[PDB]
């Protein structure tokens, strides 16, 4: 058996976007993302799917089943956000005394006088529905970690199809200072509505992602899907800022811990000649970001400089993980291969034999292992992993992911790393983005026409790991590769 520490907790993650509407009176249209994928231009050229999350498991009304079916599965821990537009659907006044031109921002003042101005302008209903989630919630024993951003901006901040059509005059979210002082503003707010029921918190949910599809990876789909590296560098200073000024606004009015969740990958060499593309990798996409956030370490103007309101601003780690990206040694620096990692086809083998998921990705949990260890050894920060899951509607595969993940964290924490929990994407099937509702996440599976939940056999398999606080001696085969002779080549 592979027992964990009688601390640590198992439980799932959940984004509100993906997972709140489908019920009555759940829907919330006052977002970038909800504009971006109802936009006609966008459907035609297949950006997004044409599926709506207005038709989405409901959990704005159905958070009693969800949480029912969470303590029956054993888990003691959730990680949820609450959706900035619900509770600042409408333009707040530009504050005076804030230069936009200004490419910094040092600091941002909150007191109990801009909290209590902040509630003129607040949405009562939505704020008094989140708390009547959350003491559900906690009243299941949940740990509860609230993360304040989970991509959806206020469309008083952001309207991305003015971006993508190359109009830079009008809200331009993680582009502009304005979004970093008011996600300053937020982050502080919902610390100050909420500390009583909340245990640990976390500022974002992979801001890299956010930058990196939006003006990068533009076959994503993602908002603004306006290409330029410029602007992705622009997105990445941005949130750096953002981060630490949220950090400083929670800590205003809470003591409780501060993190982030951050998109990981674990970068393998291609031949044993590739370990130094392995280290740029891992500078280029997880050190240069956590430096400056940790350290207050950063490239400005082609020089390195630490910046005071930068160093320290982070309590722990969220690890997001699901598969590994090859690299090789190039003549100017170095690439990713196709055929590996995220980049495989789709309910098939990679070119290293291992079975993909029903969004193209390879089985790699010894990857899990390589991200939780690299980050204890650079920075001795405690972690969650705060999601780990795979797209699989048939339910084939899951058991072995489930599994094998679970045993890597515990090779981690036997190595000596502080990992504090494992947390599932997700418990139910929730709407994929720009892919909408085919990818299925779920421990548990959605009837999206009835919003009724059912049990993968998964989820049996994650009961008796939670329940037990181990992987048991019942269930230790599942610590393997999904034999690839009975699936789709
Ligand atoms: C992490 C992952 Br992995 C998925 C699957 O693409 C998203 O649904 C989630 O919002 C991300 O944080």
């Amino acid at each position: 058996m592979y027992s964990f520490p009688n601390s640590f907790r198992f439980g799932w993650s959940q984004a509100g976007f993906q997972s709140e509407m489908g019920t009555p009176g759940s829907e919330d249209p006052n977002t970038d993302w909800y504009k971006w994928v109802h936009d006609p231009e966008n459907m035609a050229a297949g950006l997004v799917s044409g599926d709506l999350p207005e038709n989405g498991p409901g959990y704005w009304g159905n958070y009693k089943t969800f949480h029912d079916n969470a303590q029956k599965m054993g888990l003691k821990i959730a990680r949820l956000n609450v959706e900035w537009s619900r509770i600042f659907p409408n333009p707040l006044p530009r504050p005076q005394n804030f230069d936009e031109s200004k490419q910094d921002v040092t600091e941002v003042e909150i007191n109990e006088n801009e909290l209590k101005r902040l509630d003129e302008y607040a949405n009562k209903d939505a704020l008094n529905h989140y708390r009547e989630i959350f003491k559900d919630l906690k009243s299941r024993g949940l740990y509860f970690i609230l993360n304040m951003y989970h991509w959806p901006l206020p469309l008083w901040l952001h309207d991305p199809i003015r971006v993508r059509r190359g109009d830079f005059t009008g809200p331009s979210g993680w582009l502009s200072t304005r979004t970093v002082y008011e996600f300053a503003r937020f982050s502080a707010y919902i610390a100050w509505k909420f500390d009583d029921l909340v245990d640990e918190y976390s500022t974002m949910n992979e801001p890299n992602v956010v930058g990196g599809l939006g003006y990068v990876g533009v076959k994503s789909g993602f908002p603004p899907g306006y290409l330029s590296f410029e602007l992705s560098r622009r997105h990445m200073y941005n949130i750096i800022q953002a981060h630490a000024r949220a950090y400083d606004g929670i800590k205003s009015v809470s003591k409780k811990p501060v993190g982030i969740i951050y998109a990981n990958s674990s970068f393998q060499p291609l031949t044993d000649k590739d370990m130094e593309a392995v280290e740029m990798a891992e500078n280029d996409n997880r050190w240069w970001f956590f430096d400056a956030i940790i350290r207050g370490e950063i490239t400005r103007g082609n020089e390195k400089i630490v910046r005071d309101d930068l160093k320290g601003r982070l309590d722990w780690i969220g690890v997001n993980y699901y598969t590994r990206t090859v690299v090789k040694r190039t003549e100017k620096g170095y690439v990713s291969l196709g055929g590996y990692g995220h980049g495989c086809e789709r309910n098939s083998v990679s070119l290293a034999g291992l079975p993909t998921s029903d969004f193209g990705w390879e089985f790699f949990p010894e990857g899990l292992y390589d991200v939780l260890t690299k980050y204890w050894n650079r920075y001795h920060l405690y972690m969650y992993v705060t999601e780990n899951g795979i797209a699989d509607d048939a339910d084939y595969q899951r058991p072995y992911y489930l599994v094998s993940h679970v045993y890597q964290v515990h090779r981690a924490i036997n190595s000596g790393a502080d990992v504090r929990g494992y947390l599932h994407w997700s418990l139910a099937d929730n709407y994929e983005w720009a892919s909408g509702f085919s990818m299925r996440f779920g421990l548990l599976k959605v009837d999206y026409n009835t919003k009724r939940l059912y049990w993968r056999p998964s989820a049996l398999v994650y009961r008796e790991i939670a329940t037990n606080g181990a992987i048991t001696d019942e269930i230790e085969h599942l610590n393997s590769v999904p034999p690839v002779k009975p699936l789709r080549h």
